[PDB]
């Protein structure tokens, strides 16, 4: 059977902290006045809710309501327990306040507004000094919230909010968000396809914080390689393959080696045998620009198939990378 892993960092912030912080099932939720919010636009909609820009009749300002489409009430009390263990957090979205939806019948989250800058002129227009500033934003939510016995689980572009205009960054959407237990074992679907770690791809429950960093890991490869999404796979399975043509077939192995981990057999057919690549292979002219010896190391040390070899959050923080980010 699979070898147990434990996570290098904050492996007890759980255990320290009162079962109040974690036991997610006995918070009781504090609800608020429905009445004090006047939905304006609907923004969105996805499998888990409906996000409308609201008003605060109270002050005035805008809020965004998440009003929740029902699923198991274990999900809606951890991302609400989760929220509130974060809120004040260094780049973490504020829950305002948690209300009952007259027309739903189900929780509405509501949430600080972010002014959040058009995602394509992001993508286009930040410079290499931007994606190391925005980068070093996030990995400061990371750590905290890591610090803090949580993993985001759901790490990519659409959960982070940039109001470029006043360079105010926050990372949203803790609805597959988690509190993290040595040993336990997790639900492997996780994260978004081109976003998923290796540890989920080959179905390894017992992961941790540093999935995040998997994720935050293809990110930064998209963004300095022009090349959306870096890991273009067709299906989870063919997800394992795009990365073992760029990391290699010989470290998959040494990696499900490592776990005691067996490879579904549907992979015989797919998988083949691949160099490791040298990261300079995806440099060009269009996107030399952005790419630097220290962003290559950088992207090296987080997009590793261990998972307890990759660099954790504060770990990323000292990197080469970040020394011309003003702090
Ligand atoms: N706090 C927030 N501020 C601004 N937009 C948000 C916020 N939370 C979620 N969204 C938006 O909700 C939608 C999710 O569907 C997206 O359009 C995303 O930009
Ligand atoms: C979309 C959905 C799906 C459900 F199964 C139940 C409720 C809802 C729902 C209904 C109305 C609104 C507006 N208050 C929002 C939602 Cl999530
Ligand atoms: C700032 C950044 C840096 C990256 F390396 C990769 C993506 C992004 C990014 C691009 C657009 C948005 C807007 N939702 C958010 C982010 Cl984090
Ligand atoms: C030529 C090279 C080789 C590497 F191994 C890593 C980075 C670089 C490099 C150095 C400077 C720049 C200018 N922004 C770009 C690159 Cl790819």
């Amino acid at each position: 059977g699979p070898v147990p892993s434990r996570a290098r960092v904050y492996t007890d912030v759980n255990t320290h902290r009162p079962s109040e912080y974690w036991d997610y099932e006995s918070h009781v939720v504090e609800w608020g006045n429905q009445d004090d919010y006047q939905l304006v636009r609907k923004l969105g909609r996805g499998k888990y809710s409906e996000v409308f820009e609201a008003i605060n009749i109270t002050n005035n300002e805008k809020v965004v309501v998440k009003i929740l489409k029902p699923v198991a009430a274990a999900k809606i009390k951890r991302e609400i327990k989760i929220l509130e263990n974060l809120r004040g957090g260094p780049n973490i979205i504020t829950l305002a306040d948690i209300v009952k939806d007259p027309v739903s019948r189900t929780p509405a989250l509501v949430f600080e507004h972010v002014n959040n800058t058009d995602f394509k002129q992001l993508y286009q227009t930040l410079t290499d000094y931007d994606i190391r500033f925005y980068m070093y934003e996030i990995l400061k939510a990371l750590d905290y919230c890591h610090s803090m016995g949580i993993m985001h689980r759901d790490v990519k572009p659409h959960n982070v909010m940039i109001d470029h205009e006043h360079r105010k960054l926050r990372l949203i959407d803790w609805g597959l968000a988690e509190f993290y237990h040595p040993g336990q074992e997790y639900n492997v679907r996780v994260a978004s396809r081109y976003f998923k770690g290796p540890e989920l791809l080959v179905d390894y429950q017992m992961y941790d914080y540093s999935l995040d960093m998997w994720s935050l890991g293809c990110m930064l490869a998209s963004m300095i390689f022009r090349k959306e999404p870096f890991f273009h796979g067709h299906d989870n399975y063919d997800q394992l393959v795009r990365i073992a043509k760029v990391l290699g077939t010989e470290d998959l192995y040494d990696y499900i080696d490592k776990y005691n981990i067996e490879l579904d057999p549907r992979f015989n057919d797919i998988l083949g045998r691949h160099s490791r690549k040298r990261w300079e292979r995806f440099v060009h002219s269009e996107n030399q620009h952005l790419v630097s010896p220290e962003a290559l190391d950088f992207l090296d040390k987080l997009l590793r198939y261990d998972h307890q070899s990759r660099l954790t959050a504060r770990e990323a923080m000292e990197h080469p990378y970040f020394y011309t980010v003003v702090k």
